[PDB]
């Protein structure tokens, strides 16, 4: 029994961690193989931030412009390139720590731990979701840019997330790891709002199932729902739409539980009308989207790595 | 800015978990040095688990009798001893994984890390307290058993829990490093229950002047309190009476917000009165309690 937002074990990711330090600016990059990849702002001080030519900035720098510092070690860059927002530090020792990997783009709704660091110093470890705005509603202080957000998938890590920056509301947005960024983010000084944010709807429903794994039953009711009547009525509370591909995901818990998807989707509808009354669903009295049905399986099934 | 519930990076832990096999038992283990530690209702039957004289069931046992696994090794059990409710399998390897640790006993209100492995192998890591019944609200599986609950300071590893069982109500009971249980909890499958469980307090204001501290002054008033018309009006809400220490404790946090801790604790008066209205405090529609002062400062600066 238990449901706690769980992250995946960092160990593999910790083993990747390094600081980049490049004038006055120090944040962390990932050292995978021979490459430590960071974000390409590390070469940016004050004038290099308002409005900066990454291209003309970067033919100025040469390699030793860089210092890597995997622990106590200090990494020899013999190369540099850039990869759309991230910026690649070829160097002369490849990590022994290195796991096997994949850089993988996430979509919104999707969920991922960040090792969140400083200095290349891992400090802490939290699961959130790729907002559907495209932020994340992380913890990070100045000096965690070139912070990781990953998935383990057996025995391989999926780097899907790297930190690069805090927009006005204390949201972050970042880039995957080919420096491609989540979002209609620029990674420079300039006036950049989130979104409007959206409910994750098939992750909420995801927790209902884990709700009532967990012997949390008050919520269902006798009721189900057509997916064009609960698409309007969630449009109409700022939740995502819910699509085919969503119920057949939700197929394994459903089958679980024996609550039809559109069984808890008149559940949700009717949470949504008339709310939790002083009631809580697994010690909250929000509706949680940030465990996705995967998740909520992994977590209630007792998967490994 | 932000504030998660924050988990320690587990890769100090995860190179310290091991499966240990005793006869049809399956649970974890954790290996610091020449030595494996895990809990001691491993060498547990069927008919041995009500009222087991756990002396009587060791002394039977040989090195032999346990499977360690490391990995894909299997490790070489060279000695066996007993520490309250924790097992000791001395091991012919020392685990060069092993980092520089400490055991240390937490007190209630105290937040860890936990690492919850099945079959020696680490599935996901998580942030807890220790409730001020003894419990922790957990999320753990059968096979669970021996995931350890730890804090990570300046390199060093305190482990502070051993998971041992589930109480009847879903929530955790478990050992420090040394077996001494957390609660009037027994290693037996006798009638058990969690005592009624309390709000912490100190932890809850400690979480107030987080959200002071990102924007978040809704809550606030202009109102101060004495700690014992505090205490008489928190006990009401089922919630830890607030001591001296905990007042005391809250000093840099005060300092830092400039709202004296008597002074949050009308704020919090006020909430425990009239709830949120529809108002949220760091994204959250409850009060939350598993976040120490000590916690707050670390993520806040
Ligand atoms: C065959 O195992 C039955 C069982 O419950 N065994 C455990 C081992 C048990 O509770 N462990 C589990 C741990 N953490 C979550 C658990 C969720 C579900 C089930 C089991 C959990 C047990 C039981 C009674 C006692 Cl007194 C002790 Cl010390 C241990």
């Amino acid at each position: 029994s238990g449901f706690r937002k769980m992250a995946f074990p960092s160990g593999k990711v910790e083993g990747c961690m390094v600081q980049v330090t490049c004038g006055t600016t120090t944040l962390n990059g990932l050292w995978l193989d021979d490459v430590v990849y960071c974000p390409r702002h590390v070469i940016c001080t004050s004038e290099d931030m308002l409005n900066p030519n990454y291209e003309d900035l970067l033919i100025r720098k040469s390699n030793h412009n860089f210092l890597v510092q995997a622990g106590n070690v200090q990494l020899r860059v013999i190369g540099h390139s850039m990869q759309n927002c991230v910026l690649k530090l070829k160097v002369d020792t490849a990590n022994p720590k290195t796991p096997k990997y994949k850089f993988v783009r996430i979509q919104p709704g999707q969920t991922f731990s960040v090792l969140a660091c400083y200095n290349g110093s891992p400090s802490g470890v939290y699961q959130c979701a790729m907002r559907p705005n495209f932020t994340i509603k992380g913890s990070f202080l100045n000096g965690s840019c070139g912070s990781v957000g990953f998935n383990i998938d057996y025995d391989c890590v999926s780097f899907c997330y790297m930190h690069h920056m805090e927009l006005p509301t204390g949201v972050h947005a970042g880039t995957d790891l080919e420096g491609n960024f989540y979002g209609p983010f620029v990674d420079r000084q300039t006036a950049q709002a989130a979104g409007t944010d959206t409910t994750i709807t098939v992750n909420v429903l995801a927790w209902l199932y884990a709700a009532v794994i967990n012997g949390d039953r008050w919520f269902l009711n006798r009721f189900t729902t057509t997916l064009n009547d609960f698409n309007l009525v969630a449009m109409k509370y700022n939740y995502e739409p819910l699509t085919q591909d969503h119920v057949d995901i939700l197929g394994p818990l459903s089958a679980q539980t024996g609550i039809a998807v559109l069984d808890m989707c008149a559940s949700l509808k009717e949470l949504l009308q008339n709310g939790m009354n002083g009631r809580t669903i697994l010690g909250s009295a929000l509706l949680e989207d940030e465990f996705t049905p995967f998740d909520v399986v992994r977590q209630c099934s007792g998967v490994t790595f």
